[PDB]
């Protein structure tokens, strides 16, 4: 219902493939719950070999994303968004994307994401033509089409029919129910709804916090979370 | 000349196009270097539709990737790689990945990234064939092969031959002098050499005490960073 539309800049829009073809973002994409627009700044370029890097004043090893192509299709894949379009630079600088960034992020009916290569892009780019700077993660990589992705997949999540709390995720059993040894817990054979529900609330609050102790130091924890933490505490000892 | 080679588990193999096709990864691989080889679940199923999900114990909405299938094509994978070969599974609830993490991983000629799909795998499985548990991020994605992707990506970077300190990048400039009533910094066109690196220094210095105070923290700033740093929070001030 509250479809969305991503427009895209890169010099490698067929990556893009990966996530309009396959899986849950493939058929989001052919519902049309979900729009990627890529433009490629190569398609803006005049020169006879279609140049789309230049280089670094100040010297350096690397080069940057030309200006003029790169500047261009950003235009022009505002103009074709429209006005509300959010413009969105992927790397290392920008705010740390976590769940809490996507669903406010997710709420943008169009957002607009240059995806940069080589050393990256013009500084005064960024402070005329990016709206907000976005990192996935302290690691570096060898172009933004894949942060880009990242985000289109995890945004995608929160468009209404395209799927069917702070905590870890608990363990999840399927057949068989002995595999090399291992059984699964015999709770979740039970049938009784209300002691699987603890069992896996008390699985993430011990998982939270033996794996990600700081991601509870973040949460306001309810009466039954802070018992079965406390539970699982003991237990543990 | 020290290549890597690394086995994937998914079932959607042709995602992994956009790395091994495109750009620098691209080159990476057709030049031997890096070496993806992808093992899908659904070749592994028996049953006349091949399925490749399951339903969970216990209940819940969604469905599980199905043990057997996975597990042929995860033993496949090992054995076509033979010892030596670290498993990952994406996911996360795994180690949270940063370049520190990235270049512990590089140090590995042999991976095999195993790629969840739908709620997740069988608890058993990681415990039997999983080594290692690695996260890109705390958000939540439809499927592993965006983060496999991203972890081969950072780590195909420390491959010799595929290119050409804690603080965030400092600011790029390329043509043309003058953009929309932006200058270049004059120290960037001044040639003196041993100036723009410092003013460099000085710009990542400032960008991450501005930005990401925390990184900060986790470093020994340098006689000359502590000075330049210095500099910025009283220029800035
Ligand atoms: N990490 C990241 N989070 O978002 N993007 C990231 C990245 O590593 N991007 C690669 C590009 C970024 C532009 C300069 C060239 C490298
Ligand atoms: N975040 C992440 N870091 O690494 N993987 C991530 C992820 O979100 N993976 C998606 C899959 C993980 C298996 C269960 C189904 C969802």
């Amino acid at each position: 219902g509250s479809h969305m539309w991503i427009g895209v800049i890169s010099l490698f829009p067929e990556m893009f493939k990966a996530i309009t073809e396959f899986g849950v973002t493939g058929r989001a994409v052919k519902h049309n719950l979900l729009k990627v627009e890529c433009w490629n700044p190569r398609d803006f370029t005049f020169d006879k070999h279609k140049t789309v890097d230049d280089r670094p004043y100040g010297g350096g090893p690397g080069m940057l994303m030309m200006v003029q192509p790169l500047r261009d299709a950003i235009h022009t894949a505002k103009a074709a968004a429209g006005e509300g379009a959010k413009v969105i630079y992927l790397s290392p600088q920008g705010r740390k994307l976590d769940q809490g960034g996507v669903t406010e992020l997710a709420q943008n009916q169009k957002l607009i994401l240059v995806c940069g290569r080589y050393e990256g892009i013009d500084e005064r780019l960024i402070q005329t033509e990016i709206d907000e700077e976005w990192s996935i993660g302290d690691y570096v990589l060898t172009g933004g089409e894949l942060p880009a992705m990242t985000l289109i997949d995890a945004v995608a999540r929160f468009i209404p029919g395209v799927l069917g709390d702070g905590l870890l995720d608990c363990p999840h059993y399927t057949r068989p129910e002995v595999l090399e040894g291992l059984t699964v817990p015999p709770v979740l054979m039970s049938g009784h709804h209300e002691e699987i529900r603890k069992w896996r609330l008390k699985q993430s609050l011990q998982r939270t916090w033996l794996r990600r102790p700081e991601l509870l130091e973040g949460l306001a924890l309810t009466d039954e979370q802070r018992k079965l933490l406390k539970e699982a505490q003991a237990e543990h000892n």
